[PDB]
DNA sequence: ATTTCTTAATATTATCCTAAGCAAG
DNA sequence: TTGCTTAGGATAATATTAAGAAATC
């Protein structure tokens, strides 16, 4: 992953860079606020380590400037400004950690590791067949570029279907999926729900298997 | 929003709680790991402060297990174990931050603010949906060019709504953001608050999603 | 001293079931 | 024959009010 490091003392800068190389990340150092602005413009960084005492611009003004611009990457301020009063200012500015100089390098590597652990990991679970996009995580359904309201049961069927997509699910499975198991209606409930589901999602991407169960079209 | 605090020293434990409450979060404190274990199952916590020295089992064992079970909540270790070897170990288990005792409360509050800002928001200090502007750190909300006086609970909702905006937020979560487990109302308080909230921000920026919860509209 | 929160009785709607008269496999 | 289709009426689910307890100021 690409780490930008921002340090005005170039002696340290080469140190931080070497550490980042060594820990296994891809790294860029820059010695000033302006140069960093540039690197960020062109490159895609997974993180930013930033000193506050930069010659051209104050690090926080730089930080505040970035988030205004909707630059969202994790930032670890690594600075020599050690006041409780400062740390708060750094963290409220939108930094994701604050590490004071002097510092144990191995602390830094690990703090660095912790921010990255979450970054790569935002994976929210979707399984989709054709132009229907479904969020098992966010609960929202898309035909093309518009969205769909599915009722608790309507959603619950089309859910079970896209998990099993391509294969017929026995109808009694869906009756037990739409019910707590002790609640089974005399009339055809499942049949109505599939009709509705079909009617919105473009009937039919669910193609019916007579005498057994139901299934939906993917390939 | 709800914070779980885990502390064996009850003097501090009662202390942290008031601190957390005062910041606008609703809070649960517990004195042991096992109590913590059971609480996590029942309630939805937005962050966990976790002490290490604990009577039943060491926090790290609890943390490792949470992580093993794919518990995604941000955890801030606040411990008295300060050697650098310890600090690295916690983060590597891992915590999203590690803070040694004694500590400035105001550092803790700001670090916590930072983790939640990163978890729920893009890392952004403010959130905008439509003409709604919210400042997460100031606890302040702007509808259009005008300000909104929202009660503590009205705010805690509209906040959770805007973070998740576009995605229906499940009812059990909104409710869990507003109550400490000791205050859990028998009646339908959430339904009213949303009504009250609605009357302020207007009908209808909140679209109710039946059988699930409430959700907020952007596009 | 006044806001904010709850309680609980009543109106109200999405979603659901029901049944009847129909279309396919 | 089995499964699809429709709507008017049943049912949970959520809204509304209001005022009575709690919390803040
Ligand atoms: F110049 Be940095 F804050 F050490
Ligand atoms: F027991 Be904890 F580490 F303060
Ligand atoms: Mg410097
Ligand atoms: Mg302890």
């Amino acid at each position: 992953m690409k780490i930008l490091v921002i340090e005005d003392d170039a002696l340290l800068l080469q140190g931080l860079i070497l550490a980042m190389q060594s820990e296994g990340y891809v790294c860029d150092g820059v010695s000033t606020a302006h140069e960093a602005a540039l690197s960020l413009a062109s490159n895609h960084y997974s993180l930013i380590v930033l000193d506050l005492g930069l010659p051209d611009e104050d690090g926080l003004h730089f930080l505040s400037r970035m988030r205004r611009e909707k630059m969202t990457q994790p930032v670890l301020i690594l600075t020599a400004r050690d006041t409780l009063e400062d740390r708060i200012s750094g963290l409220d500015t939108g930094a994701d950690d604050y590490l004071v100089k002097p510092f144990a390098l191995e602390e830094l590597n690990a703090r660095i590791r912790a921010l990255l652990r979450r970054h790569n990991n935002q994976g929210d679970n979707e399984i989709s067949v054709g132009n229907l996009r479904l969020n098992v995580t966010r609960r929202l359904v898309w035909l093309g570029e518009t969205a769909l309201d599915l009722t608790p049961k309507e959603y619950a069927l089309l859910s079970r279907l896209m998990m099993k997509a391509g294969s017929p699910v026995h109808r009694e499975i869906l009756y037990n999926d739409i019910y707590s198991g002790d609640n089974e209606p005399a009339t055809n409930t499942l049949e109505v729900h599939i009709h509705n589901l079909r009617e919105k999602i473009g009937k039919s991407r669910i193609r019916t298997v007579r005498g057994f169960g139901y299934m939906l079209a993917n390939n």
